[PDB]
């Protein structure tokens, strides 16, 4: 029983983390085989921050301008190249702690664990979701850049996020491990704002199923709804549109509970109208949207309380 | 900026988790030096757990009766003994991945990270608080027993919890690593209930300081109170007494924010009496009590461990 915002065990990612210094700028690197991946803005100065020409900044760099440190051991850079918004540093040593890995670009609503690091050293691990507006609600301070988001499937670490910047609203923006930003953001200190955020409807429905699996049913009602009527109401509370794809993905959780997806949709529709009335669901007074259908099936029972 | 429920990096513990099998029962073990620590009820059959005599059950067991599996290698047991509610299995090999560590017994309201494991394999990591009623609000299915709770002190892991059982309210009970239960519980399949819990007042105030640091301020007030008037209100809402210790411990947060402890106690008093008036604090509609003063200072000032 119980339900937690559970993170993946971080050990496979800790083993990859390095410190990268260019001039006075220090941030975190990801060391996989004989390549260190980091945010390209490690090569920026204070004057460069607004309108950096990265190609012009990089061309003035030698390999020995990059100081890469794995623990107290200095790695030796034998090559550098830029791919979109990531710097790729070729080093003379393959990381002996390299896990089975792959680079995946995730879609809004997808979750992952973040290993917040400073000076290539881990500070903590927490669970995040890619917001519909392509931000994450992270916990990042100075020196956290190059921190990475990941999932783990058996022994394989799928890297999906590298941290670049904080937006005015206190929310975070970053790239996949191929250096392409999520959302319309750019690695410049020019004025940028996150678009108005929405609630991840497919995830709230999953979390309500988790509540039923763990034996809570108070929020259920005797109603159903059409997919369209649900979306017309849901959009009025700043909820993501629920697609047929989302309904298909909730199929397994429907079967385990015996509650049709659109029956669960009628329950959510009621909760948005009524609030909580001093009650909680899985120890929350808000509808939680940072658990995916996969997260629920992973953490929850094959059986239900019932 | 940003504030997240953050676990310690789990890598140092991932390297210590093994699978322990006795007859048909399988659960998780902690492999440190040449000793494997696990719940003593691994020697029990499903029907022995009714009224187990662990003294009697163990004296009938031999070393080869304990199948201990680290990854793909079977370890050989050269001795077995009980300490309170934990079984200690002497093995042929000192764990080469053994971190610097100690066994620590924690107080209610103190937090730790739990590495959830199944068949000696880490599944997930989350942050917990020792409840005042000596339970944890964990997330545990069948086979999670022997999963451990820990804190990291620079490079030293302090082991504080071993998972033993789930109460009918869906909360969790276990021991320190010396096999002494937290709370009035016994490792028997007999009727047992969690005592009425209470809120950890020092943690809520600490969390309000984190909210202030991260720019959420609407709940502050011009009033002050005395400790004694606050505790009169606190106990009315089943909040823990706030001692002078607590006020001294929130010292480093009070000066750094410029908000006096008893002024923040005045803000808390108002939140309990009035509720939150449709508003949230760090994206929560409840008062969070699972962040310690130390936790807030540590996340908000960055950090590293080795
Ligand atoms: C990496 N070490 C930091 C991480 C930041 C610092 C505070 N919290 C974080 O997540 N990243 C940066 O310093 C990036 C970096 C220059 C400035 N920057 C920012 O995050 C800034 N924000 C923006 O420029 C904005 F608004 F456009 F997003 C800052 C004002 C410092 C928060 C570059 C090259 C984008
Ligand atoms: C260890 N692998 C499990 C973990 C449990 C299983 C369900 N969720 C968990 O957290 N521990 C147990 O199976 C322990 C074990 C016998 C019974 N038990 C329980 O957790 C049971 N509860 C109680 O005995 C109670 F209520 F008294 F606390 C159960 C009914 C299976 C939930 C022993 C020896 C205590």
């Amino acid at each position: 029983s119980g339900f937690r915002k559970m993170a993946f065990p971080s050990g496979k990612v800790e083993g990859c983390m390095v410190q990268v210094t260019c001039g006075t700028t220090t941030l975190n690197g990801l060391w996989l085989d004989d390549v260190v991946y980091c945010p390209r803005h490690v090569i920026c100065t204070s004057e460069d921050m607004l309108n950096p020409n990265y190609e012009d900044l990089l061309i003035r760099k030698s390999n020995h301008n990059f100081l890469v440190q794995a623990g107290n051991v200095q790695l030796r850079v034998i090559g550098h190249s830029m791919q979109n918004c990531v710097l790729k540093l070729k080093v003379d040593t393959a990381n002996p702690k390299t896990p089975k890995y792959k680079f995946v670009r995730i879609q809004p609503g997808q979750t992952f664990s973040v290993l917040a690091c400073y000076n290539g050293s881990p500070s903590g691990v927490y669970q995040c979701a890619m917001r519909p507006n392509f931000t994450i609600k992270g916990s990042f301070l100075s020196g956290s850049c190059g921190s990475v988001g990941f999932n783990i499937d058996y022994d394989c670490v799928s890297f999906c996020y590298m941290h670049h910047m904080e937006l005015p609203t206190g929310v975070h923006a970053g790239t996949d491990l191929e250096g392409n930003f999520y959302g319309p953001f750019v690695d410049r200190q020019t004025a940028q704002a996150a678009g108005t955020d929405t609630t991840i409807t497919v995830n709230v429905l999953a979390w309500l199923y988790a509540a039923v699996i763990n034996g809570d049913r108070w929020f259920l009602n005797r109603f159903t709804t059409t997919l369209n009527d649900f979306n017309l109401v849901a959009m009025k509370y700043n909820y993501e549109p629920l697609t047929q794809d989302h309904v298909d993905i909730l199929g397994p959780l429907s079967a385990q509970t015996g509650i049709a997806v659109l029956d669960m949709c009628a329950s959510l529709k009621e909760l948005l109208q009524n609030g909580m009335n001093g009650r909680t669901i899985l120890g929350s007074a808000l509808l939680e949207d940072e658990f995916t259908p996969f997260d629920v099936v992973r953490q929850c029972s094959g059986v239900t309380f019932q």
